[PDB]
This record gives structure tokens, sequence and C-alpha cells, in this order.
């Protein structure tokens, strides 16, 4: 389990104790981002960033501390996951697509999904999962501070 570059996050940091920036990012760019600001610890094929002052959204529609981010090259396939929700405004349906690796979820599966334009956490449903093949490009990883283990990615949760 990791996910794609272009993964979107919600990312807020802080800076003297009293002022915070928030912007939703990709987060490969979030990690070239950091590379600046912090430098890399590494371990058998991990680039890994321990930021300060940085949180990112996760279940619940809060921010905890992001506690660590790193990225690494993968075997695994890129799997594109397409998770369906909808509201009464007169339907209006949404999706939301993430890229992850994995080895190991299921079509038809329920999945919290963060609705952005009405800043609430709703049910979504896995519509569709396509393996995308093996890639030579960077996958990413956060580490969060919930037990839920978890952050939205692309608005999906993911572990």
């Amino acid at each position: 389990d990791a996910v794609h570059g272009k993964t979107h996050v919600f990312i807020r940091s802080i800076k003297n104790g009293s002022h915070m920036q928030e912007a939703k990012i990709d987060i490969k760019s979030l990690y070239d981002s950091l590379a600046k600001k912090y430098d890399v610890q590494h371990k058998n094929s991990y680039e890994v960033i321990y930021p300060k002052g940085y949180e990112i959204k996760v279940l619940g529609n809060k921010y905890v501390k992001l506690v660590a981010m790193s990225r690494h090259k993968t075997q695994k396939h890129l799997v594109k996951i397409v998770v369906k929700s909808e509201k009464t405004i007169s339907l209006l349906k949404k999706q939301d697509e993430v890229v992850v690796t994995t080895d190991h979820l299921k079509v038809g599966n329920y999945v919290s999904v963060y609705d952005e334009a009405s800043d609430k956490e709703v049910i979504g449903e896995i519509a569709s999962i396509e393996d995308l093949g093996m890639t030579d490009d960077y996958v990413y990883d956060c580490e969060v501070d919930d037990d839920s283990h978890a952050f939205y990615a692309s608005n999906i949760l993911v572990h």
C-alpha cells in the first residue's frame, strides 16, 4: 500500500506557533517541498521525511499530525480505484478516483468519502478497480497521528 504521486491530500502547516495555512496539494508536490525544508532518512529503498508542524485531513474530517512521509520504487502494480457517491440537491452523482499500489478491498464495498463542496464525509461505493500495470515512478506513503491510520487520498479514505 502506497499511493500515486498525483494523489491529492489536504495539508495544514503551522509556523511560529500562531500562523497556519491549508491547501489541497498533490503528494509528490508535498514530498518535493518538504525535501527542501527537511531532509531524507534512508532504509533499504525508502526515502523518509519527518516533518514538523504539518497536518493532514483524516477520518472524522479533522486534521492530525503528519508524522512521516516516504517514497520508494515498487514492483507492485498500480491499481486505480473509482468510488461513487451521490447527494440530493435532483440527484447529484459524484465519483472520485485514487491510484494505489497493493498486493492485497472490493468492487461493491463501501468506503468513506470526503465531499469537499459540502465539507462533510459521506459513504461511497467502490465502483471499479483497474490494474494499471507496473510502474517505474516513485510511490508515496504517509504516517498519520490517528488510530484510524488512514487519510483522505483524492477524497477517498485510504490506509
